[PDB]
């Protein structure tokens, strides 16, 4: 029960890895190249692309797992200049579950669950509202559900070995 | 006879996994830059391709790929761990091969056995109903069917082992 | 005589190997960018470059390379998982014989020897006959003269082999 | 106290040039194709371009980081070689530091902190005075203030180290 | 003097093969694109560049090396598979010999020593005679000029010490 | 005194090793395809781009940087090759210093100091004199200026460690 | 009363012929040019324009002008040739009123009392059914409309003028 | 005095028919072909236009001055056939004081006194609201005040013409 | 009966004329410009255009307009000169009747009674058959039909006065 | 002396009428079509042409013509009614000279006495300054110079003639 | 019999005056529009236009009838101002008749009989032989023959008529 | 001989002015749109258009016409208005005659005898010299010298008859 719990995190961080490198920058190629909107103004489609899409996704989950890892390479690192170690057991532990729950926030109130074809941008210099329509809306979509629901799984098996610590 | 099924069976994994990895993403290169529709509506060419195409072919095998291999990192990361023998390893073949199956029929109920070259294509924007012509369509149908049977003869030994063990 | 075969065997499979990693990717890159038609029917191109070219070359020759080296993986998987031998040993040489013999004659059915630079079709929805015009007929041909000349010699050698043995 | 702030300046060092690996390439991959300018006159782009970018945030970082890491490269060959050492360590490590203070304080003074989205371009031969569109403001401003903190907590460690043994 | 001329061969064909590998593949990545024709018929850029450009440099020069050191590798295997060989040593050394004398003379009746900017075009569909204009000539000159003094001095070496064998 | 200055001459031949792997071919990916003329004659794009850059910077410098260090392999194979000692290692030395003095020459009197923005072409087909607008000129005026720098460093170091050996 | 009816039929003749002489040519200057279909097939323009408009109405209403003025041209050229006079009188009073109800009637038949702005066109080769937008259509429908009264008046005043005679 | 008042009204007739025969046409040659909107859709041009121009002025303006006229044509075939004249006479002026009147008083209703340059267009295919520019502005407000002060001049001679013969 | 046959030519002459004069030009002022056709190679447009119409309607009709009337002029002038007649007057009746019949067998032996939509053009140029699309087929069909009809009506009359005189 | 100013104002007006008539109307055939601006923003063009030139030359000149000459008409329309005379003629006299005088000063005060080749334009929605070209700026300055010219004599004679009228 | 003569000139004076003015322009309207040729030269298309026709046959045929016409005026504008006239009358006709002989000999050797649809155009700036392809050939050719059996006929007559006389 | 040269004079006005209205417009109504410049930068052609041609040959030929037919009017009206005579008559034939000839020397200095077909503009905004190609460079040359050589007849005979009258 216990010492399986371990293992499960492990597998899934490594699947999530593998999922993110393998099939996530091909997807995102032609994000700007096939993005287009209906108007003649020049630089209107940089202005409404920027607005519909301040941070890709990708960036945002590789920042994310990069930043998830930092205590194992801290513990690592202080382990092998070593040759209190509950306490910093703890305290790393601790940390992880509070980053990876602030980030799993963010990620949703910052993209929601879905990603609409059209969208409506009415800033400079596009004169008054143009729409705008987005390349491959479901596959994205999935792709975010896929991924929440992995890191749903992540924050629920770091909170029941964290109860099982207390 | 029960010890080359195994053999068959790793042999079979290392196939399929290079065959993917060498002659799957090249062939899917161009997908959208080729696909063109018959029509001047701006936008129409992104919503047709999306319903065209909802999740392209080399994405749902490499997830699949992926997810069928979990079971041999959990042991092997279980064993590792260890420096019910019997029971981990039945559950594991029995998930293996429920997962495989699942796979093989979501496949085939999503993409069925052909890629038609010409498509219907009646969303918006797109004013009634369009014509929109598919890139490459017999490579496609090709590599469909190579994969439907290399998948049922992964199943097939599959099964047969699990029956002998019983 | 029968020791040497071995080796130059092994030394034409590396030899062949390697000059379809290293020439055989960049030389077809441009095959659909670069291919023409004389029309103004919109999809006419992607029609005619499909039935021009059903499966290219390069994807035949790796499927080949790839299938006449399963043998020997079998062979090396089975001998580690054992720590009628001559049985296997006559049973993989025939196996791959047959093999190498089919896919040659295979390929000289599909392709034959030339790579013509004009071509006639005929196809929905281009309208009546068109012509179009391929991209580097001359490298295409001199790699498919030394690829028959490479494949024939391997061919030769194995039926040697096989008859040396009896 | 002060022990653990070698590990901490490792680990933010190390963190630091996986972000600029991973994260920084493919960000700025079509900084000039996506850069347009409202004007007919042929050659305008690329003398505002240049006006506007002198020399990329990208090239800028790697070579920081290149420079930052010779002292260590330069302690290393000398101990290797070898097989006044603290003379030697005081060396380094204070040339260290007055070298990434100096290239902090030439970041801020060469791009601030913000990328405006519009620039005003009046150089030949562009007549009078144009106006230029960029792309992807908010995301470069976001990396920007992230190498900064990045950079800033890097020197203030480096000091609070200098300080602690003076 | 014998046993310098081994060192010297062995480090030229490592400098040559080091420049084919770096400034070879870069430069010709866009012979084809930049290739243009003072016309409007389709299809005559096609043939024209087919008839300037049967063979392109970097695929003569990447077979060359690559048959040139088949021998290496023969005499390798047969040594790892023993565990006559002055025959074998003689043969192996002619052979090579040979081999590069004839390449070196097929390259010279093949390209000659220069790349004239501008070439006559005489081929079908192209009506009468019509101008192309190649790109980069000058570089592809002093490349030309380069590797044929590169492979004339192998020549003479390899000259020199089967003369020296006698 | 002496014996840091090896340790300095190795430190930065692999600095400059670093920079120019690195930083070296994204600043000119798009040499060709942003190089502009104000003419509307086909063809002169590239006779006048030929005549601007006969040989681009990356391969001068890349050809530099391989011959500069061939000495280095020559020693290292003899001496394998072994298992006149000082005058090997003189003549070496006076070598390498030689080809050094002489490539920074050259490279002075072939490019100078500075990339003008605007060039003059006159030659055929274009008709009397057109002006042509350079891409990316100040990055390139950086690196040559630091490139400069770095090959005079390097050589002041040689003729001061050929100055103390006498 | 009854001598008022000729002045009044006159000068409406006058009225009419005056207003189709002066604003008819002008306003169906640009029928086809502005004639536009969301298609990218070709010639798909001029099969839906034929479908729209069969024959134009100025060409009809200008048919319609020159047939009702025969049989004053008849009565001239027989009074003038002679230097049953009720008989020819009666004949051609009637016969103009014949057929002026008469193309009246096919007018109504044809055209209708609109000119939609919008057209769906199936014919080939345009392929399935596209829709074409029409020029000027509020322009069209009154002048049609103005044109249906005042033939109506004119017939009215015609068939007063024969119940007076009887 | 009252006889002057006919004078000045033949000479003003006289003065608008000629301006409006000379600088009516050419003027308003270009009216669609200038006039472009701020849109990719198709079709939204004439939709736009149509909306913007229902009835031009000119047609407008003709078919007045046609109709003003008709009076006069009346009394002169009565004059000549005859060959209650004053009860005629007074009809005759009645009806054309009230139809100039009227047709006053629906310019001012229709067109207004001034012809903005940017229009908002808002009708189908056209995407929620777009701006289009227009042709000639000034010149035609200048006409347009011009025609009204002279339609009011001609009202007013009327009005004062009527009421002297009281 | 004798004497109004004179009078119904002369009035079917005069609007015949009439007919020819006002609504036969503009009706085939484009008759080239939007003659269109589905390929691409330059000039096919005209030489299949002028394999289409060799000699366009409106000259062959103006032409025998012109000619149908010599007589006419030969007999006036020839009356004016003077200040055989029986004879004259025979002998031009008959040449009109003759070179009318001529003149009709012709027009129906060239263009028939239909103008179809879509013709096939393969004439150099143009490579193989092509499919080209005509403008305007119905109105020009029905205008055929009537000039057929006016002429036949015409020679009927002809006739039948040529055979009346005897 | 005192009789030839009439006849010479006769011919002078007579001139400047068939010189306005015959070669004004094609030289400004083009005045918007060849108006080009150097910029990208939709409906620049249209603004700045307007802003250019308020009202044409041409229009102007006839208005002038036409005006001037009123008092022509009306004195030809008084005598033929009548079949103060002398109060009359001075009246449409005077009228006429200071008619003519202030259409002269007029004229000065709008255009001048150039039509500068380059014009600059700053309104909305052209962004800040752009600079647009004129199309034929000597000959309109030459038409300019001698209308004015013209019309100065004109001045002259009738102020001559008025003082010695007295 | 030479009575008849001078009718027959007249008439077909006149026939030919009508047909050069009905059915010249039109035809000769797109001479310059629709020629093109096969190449991306600028300025090909005017050079090798104005080789292929130095001066239109229309220009030619106009000049050649109001030349032949100067004579009538001579004699007219002599008779007419006089209120040796036999001499005048035979001066006349000579002039006239060698006039006629030496327009017709000079019109056969510049354009002879056909109007070939080909032409192959060498002038500068076009390089090396270029083909340009004609507008409607075959109605030229006709148009052609006509007008010189026209011009031949008169000449037979004028020669006949000299002879008569004597 | 002196009466004779009146008519002579008159009969040539009369053929020069209907060949100006003939042969005049048709020959120069694409003088701008044909004309090309081998350049990119905007405005370049009307510049350079402008500089070719000051004033076209056609104004400049109609001036002349208009201007040396005023002494006629004067003249003709004198007479009428009557209803010194050698004076007025001696006076209107002097400056007829010193018109002319300051007229045909000045058109002798402004165009010449030739019309070149290429062209050096090097006017603002071109930058440095640039060649343009003229249209119709051989008929304006013929037209010229056709039109030089009657305006020289014409001065002769005005001058022989000015000497005639002494």
């Amino acid at each position: 029960s216990t010492m399986i719990g371990r293992i499960l995190l492990t597998v899934v961080v490594i699947f999530r890895i593998l999922i993110v490198a393998i099939v996530g920058e091909t997807v995102y190629d032609d994000e700007q190249t096939m993005f287009v909107c209906n108007t003649l103004q020049p630089g209107c489609n940089q202005a409404c692309y920027d607005r519909a899409f301040p941070i890709s996704h990708i960036r945002y989950w590789v920042f994310q797992i990069i930043m998830v890892c930092t205590p194992s390479l801290c513990f690592i690192t202080y382990s092998v200049h070593q040759s209190g170690i509950s306490r910093f057991y703890i305290i790393q532990v601790v940390f992880r579950n509070a980053l990876e729950i602030g980030f799993l926030v963010g990620q949703y109130f910052l993209y929601g669950f879905s990603v609409p074809g059209l969208y409506e941008c009415n800033r400079y210099p596009c004169i008054k509202e143009v729409e705008c329509y987005v390349s491959r809306p479901t596959e994205k979509t999935v792709f975010l559900v896929f991924m929440f629901a992995v890191s749903g799984i992540c924050v629920v098996l770091n909170l029941a070995e964290l109860n099982h610590l207390g």
